[PDB]
C-alpha cells in the first residue's frame, strides 16, 4: 500500500501546502476565496480562482495496474447578490501536476473550448448549451459535458457539506451534497476509469468561476479533507 | 473522548461478538441471514430475524450532555421469488441493551401495534397504511411512521451498499444507499435528537421481516462497519 | 480483515463494556482501582482485582491460520505506603473468554501454583523464587516464569505510560514503559506464538495483586486503548 | 485541528512527493539509498545523502501557541564491509523548509562545525570527541552534541525497525529501535520544546554520512510512516 491523508478545519493565509492560482486567495478569517469581490462583498464578473494541494497523489500504477481509492470532503458556500441571475459554478477535481487554469465562466476554469486530462465533480449554476435545466451536480470526465448530472437544490449564503468517493474496486464514483440548515440532500453516482482518464500522479483542488458579464455568485471553500489508498 | 469501532468483511458462524435473535443466523458462507428459507432458498412468511452487536455503545452522556457521532455501513441483498409481491423490509437500528423483538411483518420487528425506545433507518418494501407509495427508505424515531422517507430504487438479488451518518453537532442523520451494479443511488437526511430518543447506552443491529401471508423477500447482511465517538 | 478498536480517557462507573472481577472497581473519579484500600487510602494485603473488556477478540483463525496484530496502551500508577516493602504487581493479559481469577499475590491472579491459557506482560514488584533481582517487566507465556524480563525503573505515585505491540508477521511482542515525569523509559521484546498459546477468541484485561502479608502497593489504571487487526 | 499523514511500504523511483539531496537516490528495487556504493556494493567514503518529504508540516502555531504531536517510523539497514571500522551514521530530522545539507561525516550532514534550526534523532556509529562510547542513539536539539543518548545494539546487514514519538502535552520525545531478527530493543526519551527549537513549518527527512577516509557503512531506508496532529 501507499497512503496519504490530510484535514483542515480552516485555511491558513499563506500556507505552504497549498497552491493558489488565478484570483484565489485565503482570508484572514481562514476562508479559501476562489473569486474576487466588492468592498460590499459583491462578486466581480469574469473572475477565476483555482486552488490545489501541493503534494501530488499517486492515483494509479502502471507496473501493478493498481488503482487508488480515495475520498474527499469540504464545507462550502456561495453568495449571490441576485439569485435570479447566477453563474457560473464551482468544481473539485484531479489533474496533471503541471496543471494550470483553462477557460473561464462556463468552462469552470477546467476546460478550454476545443479539446489537460481532468476529472471533475461540478456544482453548476449556469445553463450552458450543453447543460440541463437547473443548477446541478455532474461528473466530468475530460469534458465539460457531464456523463451524468443531478438536480442540485442550492441555497444561497447557506453552508453545504460535500462528500466524494472513489471505489477502485467498482470503479464507481459517488458524490453527495447535504445542507444541514435545510435538511436537504443530493447524491449522484457513476463509473469512471481512472487509468484511461488520468496520469499515475495527479494534483487535486478546487476551481470556480463567475459570470462572464455578470457577478453571479462567489464561491468560498471552508474546510477540507482527503484520504487515499493505493494498494499492491 | 470515548471511541469504539469495528469492521467485518464476512460473518463468522457462532461469532461471540454478536447476538442473534429470532430466525437470524450466520451461514457457512459468512452471510448474516435474517429470515428463514426453503431448501430451494425461497423465503418463509411470518419470519423474523434480528442481530445485534454485543458491546453496548455509549451514545450520550448525562453529566457532560455530550452526544456521540457515529457512522455505519454494510453490504446487503434481498431475494424475491416474485417481485410483484414483496414484503416486508429490513432495518438498522439502535435500541436499549435489554432489547428484544417486537411485532413482525409491517412492524419490522421493531415496533409493537400500540406504543422500547428505538431509532431506525428502514428499507421498506411494503405499503402499510402509514406508508407512502413505493418501497422507500425512512427515519424512524420511536415509531414505525417515518418522520421522513424517500423513494428507494430497489433491485432484487443485486448488492446494495449503505451509508449512515450521525453528526452530533448538527444532530443530523443521513442515509445513503447505492447499487454499484446499476449505477444508482438514494439519499435521505433529517434531524434526530439522540437524547430525547434513547438511553445513554444502546445496542445496534439489524432487523428484518417477511410477509405475513407471503414470502416476499429474504434479507441477508453481507458485511458490516461501525465507528463512534463521544466527546468531552 | 476483521478489526476492532476502542479508547477511553477515563473509566465510567458501572460501564457495561467492562467486566470487573475480584476486588476491582471504578471510582467516581474515573479510576480503575484494582486493589482494596484504607480510608487513608492505604492498600489492603491479600487483595486481588481483575478487569476485562466485554467483547471477546478474535486473535487467530483456524481455517486461514491468520494471526491478529494488536496494540494496546494505558496510563497507570501505584501507591506504596512503604517503598522498601512492595508487592506484588500488575499485569495486562489475554485469556480465554471463560476466564476467572487464579492465585493471588506472587501469581498476580493469573496463574495457579501447579499448571487457563494466558499471555501476559507483567509489571513485577516482588522477588519470587522464580524472579530476577529488582522490579521488572516480563513476558509470560503460560507461566509466571517470564521467558524474558527487564529492569523496570518504577516510580511510586508517578504516572507511567505503557505500550504493547504484537507483530503477527514477526510474531514479536514488544513492551515499553515510559515515565514522562522522570524522562525515563524501558523496553522489552521477544517472540510469542499466539496460536500455540491461546484460543482463537480471547478476552483482554488487567490483573493486580497486593502483598500476601503486606500492603505493598495499590494499582490504578487510568486510561486505556486497544486496536486489533486480523487478516485474510 | 490540522492533520496530515502518509505511509509507503516501498520507495518509487522518481516519486514527486520526495526530495533527494546529495548522493541520495531510490533503487529500482524500491530502496532509499542514502550513500554511494561500489559495484561490489561497498560504500564510498566522504559520501552524503539526504531525503525529505515534499509537503512541509505545520509543527507549531504562533497565534494559538498550539504544538503538534507527531509520530514516525521506518525500516532501515546498514552495510559494513568491516565492522571494526564504522562510520559515520544516519539521522531522522526536522528542519526549516529551505533546508540544505550541512557538514558531512561526523556532522551527519545536519550540522556545520560552528553554529539551520534542526531537531534530530541520531543513529551514531562513530566516536567523535563529543560522542560517548559505542554506537548509540541520541537526541539532537540544534547541536551534534546529543542532550541524551543511549547504547544502540546495532546489527550489520540486519533490519532494524524504528519508532519516534512526540507528545506535545508532555513535550516528550521518545525513540525506540527494535531488531526483530535478534529479539533486541533500545529506547530513549527526553523533553524537547518544539517552539524554541524550530519554525512553525518544517520539513522532515533522513540524513546519512560515510566515513571521511573510510567506507564505514551504507545506510538504506526501506519504508516510511508519518502522522501528525496540530490542535486548536
Ligand atoms: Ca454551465
Ligand atoms: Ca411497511
Ligand atoms: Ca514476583
Ligand atoms: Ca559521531
Ligand atoms: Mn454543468
Ligand atoms: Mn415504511
Ligand atoms: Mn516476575
Ligand atoms: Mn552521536
Amino acid at each position: 500500500a501507499e497512503t496519504v491523508s490530510f484535514s483542515w478545519n480552516k485555511f491558513v493565509p499563506k500556507q505552504p501546502n497549498m497552491i493558489l492560482q488565478g484570483d484565489a486567495i485565503v482570508t484572514s478569517s481562514g476562508k479559501l476565496q476562489l473569486n474576487k469581490v466588492d468592498e460590499n462583498g459583491t462578486p466581480k464578473p469574469s473572475s477565476l480562482g483555482r486552488a490545489l494541494y501541493s503534494t501530488p497523489i499517486h492515483i494509479w500504477d502502471k507496473e501493478t495496474g493498481s488503482v487508488a481509492s480515495f475520498a474527499a470532503s469540504f464545507n462550502f458556500t456561495f453568495y449571490a447578490p441576485d439569485t435570479k441571475r447566477l453563474a457560473d459554478g464551482l468544481a473539485f477535481f484531479l489533474a496533471p501536476i503541471d496543471t494550470k487554469p483553462q477557460t473561464h465562466a462556463g468552462y469552470l476554469g477546467l476546460f478550454n473550448e476545443n479539446e489537460d486530462q481532468v476529472v471533475a465533480v461540478e456544482f453548476d449554476t449556469f445553463r450552458n448549451s450543453w447543460d440541463p435545466p437547473n443548477p446541478h451536480i455532474g461528473i466530468n470526465v475530460n469534458s465539460i459535458r457531464s456523463i451524468k448530472t443531478t438536480s442540485w437544490d442550492l441555497a444561497n449564503n447557506k453552508v453545504a457539506k460535500v462528500l466524494i468517493t472513489y471505489d477502485a474496486s467498482t470503479s464507481l464514483l459517488v458524490a453527495s451534497l447535504v445542507y444541514p440548515s435545510q435538511r436537504t440532500s443530493n447524491i449522484l453516482s457513476d463509473v469512471v476509469d481512472l487509468k484511461t482518464s488520468l496520469p499515475e500522479w495527479v494534483r487535486i483542488g478546487f476551481s470556480a468561476a463567475t459570470g462572464l458579464d455578470i457577478p453571479g455568485e462567489s464561491h468560498d471553500v471552508l474546510s477540507w479533507s482527503f484520504a487515499s489508498n493505493l494498494p499492491h
